[PDB]
RNA sequence: GUUU
């Protein structure tokens, strides 16, 4: 516990700050391959709750990607394999 | 700080 499925191709990153879009996110991760989404999770009056996922056609190495260490704004985002809590 |  908690029961959680962790999800292929998947990224979780966080500490998304209000001036970074799902398009900079993009352009960053292209470097691992063909970004499929990238989905910054917001309440429903679209404020953003700070992080999202980026998913991918390809198959990525996960473990490897989240030990890059990113920092577009002055802070690292924190990374993580993506899990959907079950 | 893990998507419904
Ligand atoms: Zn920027």
């Amino acid at each position: 516990l908690p029961e959680g499925k962790i999800m292929p191709n998947t990224v979780f990153v966080g500490g998304i700050d209000v001036r970074m879009d799902e398009t900079e996110i993009r352009s960053f991760f292209a470097r691992y391959g063909s970004v499929k989404e990238v989905k910054i999770i917001t309440d429903r009056t679209g404020v953003s709750k700070g992080y999202g996922f980026v998913s991918f056609y390809n198959d990525v190495d996960v473990q490897k990607i989240v030990e890059s260490q990113i920092n577009f704004h002055g802070k690292k985002l924190k990374l993580g394999p993506a899990i959907r809590k079950q």
